[PDB]
């Protein structure tokens, strides 16, 4: 049936070392683990048309979105389906911070376009490695961080907020902890 | 004001014919015209990206619908805003009858998504260049779901849509094209 985890965080979080180092965890632990990520998990072209100049934020969501639907159904599904361990680095709630909260976007629209995006499909924990703004335009980040621990205080199962300023084996620690029982 | 005027149909329909000729007709009366074209008029890389790639129906959607943001805000809207007839070869219902009607995907999510996509523009007028995909085999079968999802959705917005006998010589089109639009001009 498999476990399907995510990471998320500014850029310079530490979010992609957790990810790694959780990866390696259980792939040391003997049970099969999938590492993947956003943006390009789906559509690794995507990279590109997201770096267009001026690009208009409900664009940009879309094509996260298009990334997101096509990394779903070919990697993140069939991973499941096989019994893996699925952990990706960044996931909806990325677009729901940056797109959202960044740059405005109303979230009911971008929840309503994720729907048939991800078919529904939602991680069973998601550790959210909380950066103050400024390690990471200033207000943008500041919006962005805060977003994110809105939806952290919206699903307060789903979400494990961590401080980002602790050292990388401590965070790892807890991590672990909060894994271990859904081993 | 300016005035929003689309062109739809299968591939091989005239569409790219009529719509240079229909700018052609408003250049020779005086009247400013924007030509353009879906995909690619927001987000030309979308268009080369589709050409040697397929994707799931819902991810082509996204990045047609990526394109088409883009297209509305920075060439269809200021088109629109300096007063000109901004006519599109493919719109919104493009997606609506290849990845609805065509591939599957449900009608109301499209619409839902493009809501924001479009900042709500519709066209003022549609022609549809309508025939059957022989006119343009398992193959024709995705192609035939398409034709008839363009009627559909013509059927359900008569005041929209002006359907065309598209298998007909291309002058004679593009009288009747200049015959439905004279009463806005
Ligand atoms: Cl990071
Ligand atoms: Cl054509
Ligand atoms: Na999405
Ligand atoms: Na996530
Ligand atoms: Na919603
Ligand atoms: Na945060
Ligand atoms: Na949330
Ligand atoms: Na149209
Ligand atoms: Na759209
Ligand atoms: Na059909
Ligand atoms: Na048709
Ligand atoms: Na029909």
């Amino acid at each position: 049936p498999g476990l399907f985890l995510t990471l998320e965080g500014l850029d310079g979080s530490g979010k992609t070392t957790q990810a790694r180092r959780l990866a390696a965890f259980l792939e040391a632990q003997g049970r099969p683990v999938l590492l993947t990520r956003e943006p390009g998990g789906g559509l690794p072209e995507v990279r590109s048309l997201l770096l267009t100049q001026e690009l208009s934020p409900e664009a940009e969501y879309l094509l996260f979105s298009a990334d997101r639907a096509e990394h779903v159904r070919k990697v993140i599904l069939p991973g499941l389906a096989a019994g893996k361990v699925v952990i990706s680095d960044r996931y909806l709630d990325s677009s729901l911070a940056y797109q959202g909260y960044g740059r405005g976007l109303p979230l009911p629209w971008l929840r309503e376009v994720a729907r048939e995006a991800t078919r529904g499909l939602k991680p069973r924990l998601t550790f959210l490695l909380d950066l103050p703004p400024e390690a990471a335009g200033l207000e943008f980040f500041r919006r962005t961080r805060e977003g994110y621990l809105a939806l952290a205080r919206a699903e307060p199962g789903r979400f494990v907020v961590l401080d980002a300023t602790l050292p990388e084996e401590e965070i790892a620690r807890a991590i672990q902890a909060h894994l271990r029982p859904l081993l």
